[PDB]
């Protein structure tokens, strides 16, 4: 029950590859709530496909998953409404902080592998796409999931990902057709480490920066404390199946400390 014109256009929260995001408000509801807009040239019927495996977003219910309000089509345009995030994303706040603490990445963490067994577990779907920009964080110090696979037809459309500068795919899909959820938790290990270095963490066009990431050693750090180095790095595990599943991250020791100790994340947030 979501259609253009009950919207009223603030700000623009940011942009991308294919998408970029607004601050609007529900014109009938008064309610404010992050727009995206992707755009893709795709044909009505795919198109309407995808707008369809887009509901199961109304199912993805979870205080580690941003909050989705509606999805609909209009001018080439697939709106996906989701939850306003006035604490922007892990990436914005990088940018604006030069390095993150640990007491908090510890709790950036649980949230994350928090939202990925969610995702896993209760939809049978990986993200595919975590990261900082895609990790999303409110005044009111929670942090959540965005932006992850849920329409087969629309990660069909996406084939053409491999552009931009940095990447935060893991080694075995940057090779070829071999992987899956594992690929996820390279993906948030190499954020830890961005956000623990206020800088992508690697080591140059593209096509050279991937080249570089499957050949030489995964990331580690520069000066940094304990389990933040036996995480970090049994996350960044070249090899899929040896790097460690969610499962077990979920009782590492650096996790262990950490849902124990109380870090506030929020006054740090309000206040960065
Ligand atoms: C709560 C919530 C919530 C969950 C998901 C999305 N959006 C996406 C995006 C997505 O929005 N990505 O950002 C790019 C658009 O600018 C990409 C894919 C496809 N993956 O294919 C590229 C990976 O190989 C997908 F399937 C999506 F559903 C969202 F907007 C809100
Ligand atoms: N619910 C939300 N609330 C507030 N800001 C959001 C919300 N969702 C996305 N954003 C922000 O909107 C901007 C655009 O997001 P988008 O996913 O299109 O780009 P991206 O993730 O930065 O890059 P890419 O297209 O390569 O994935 C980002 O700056 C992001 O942090
Ligand atoms: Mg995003």
């Amino acid at each position: 029950e979501l259609k253009d014109d009950d919207f009223e256009k603030i700000s623009e929260l940011g942009a991308g590859n294919g998408g970029v995001v607004f601050k609007v408000s529900h014109k009938p509801s008064g309610l404010v709530m992050a727009r995206k807009l992707i755009h893709l040239e795709i044909k009505p019927a795919i198109r309407n496909q995808i707008i369809r495996e887009l509901q199961v977003l109304h199912e993805c219910n979870s205080p580690y998953i941003v909050g989705f309000y509606g999805a609909f089509y209009s001018d080439g345009e697939i709106s996906i409404c989701m939850e306003h995030m006035d604490g922007g994303s892990l990436d914005q706040v990088l940018k604006k902080a030069g390095r993150i603490p640990e007491q908090i990445l510890g709790k950036v963490s649980i949230a994350v592998i928090k939202g990925l067994t969610y995702l896993r577990e209760k939809h049978k779907i990986m993200h595919r796409d975590v990261k900082p920009s895609n990790i999303l964080v409110n005044s009111r110090g929670e942090i959540k999931l965005c932006d992850f696979g849920v329409s087969g037809q629309l990660i069909d459309s996406m084939a053409n990902s491999f552009v931009g500068t940095r990447s935060y795919m893991s080694p075995e899909r940057l090779q070829g057709t071999h992987y899956s959820v594992q690929s996820d938790i390279w993906s948030m290990g190499l954020s830890l480490v961005e956000m623990a270095v206020g800088r992508y963490p690697i080591p140059m066009a593209i096509f050279e920066l991937l080249d570089y990431i499957v050949n030489e050693p995964p990331p580690k750090l520069p000066v940094f404390s304990l389990e933040f180095q036996d995480f970090v790095n049994k996350c960044l595990i070249k090899n899929p199946a040896e790097r460690a599943d969610l499962k077990q991250l979920m009782v590492h020791a650096f996790i262990k400390r950490s849902d124990a100790e109380e870090v506030d994340f929020a006054g740090w947030l309000c206040s960065t």
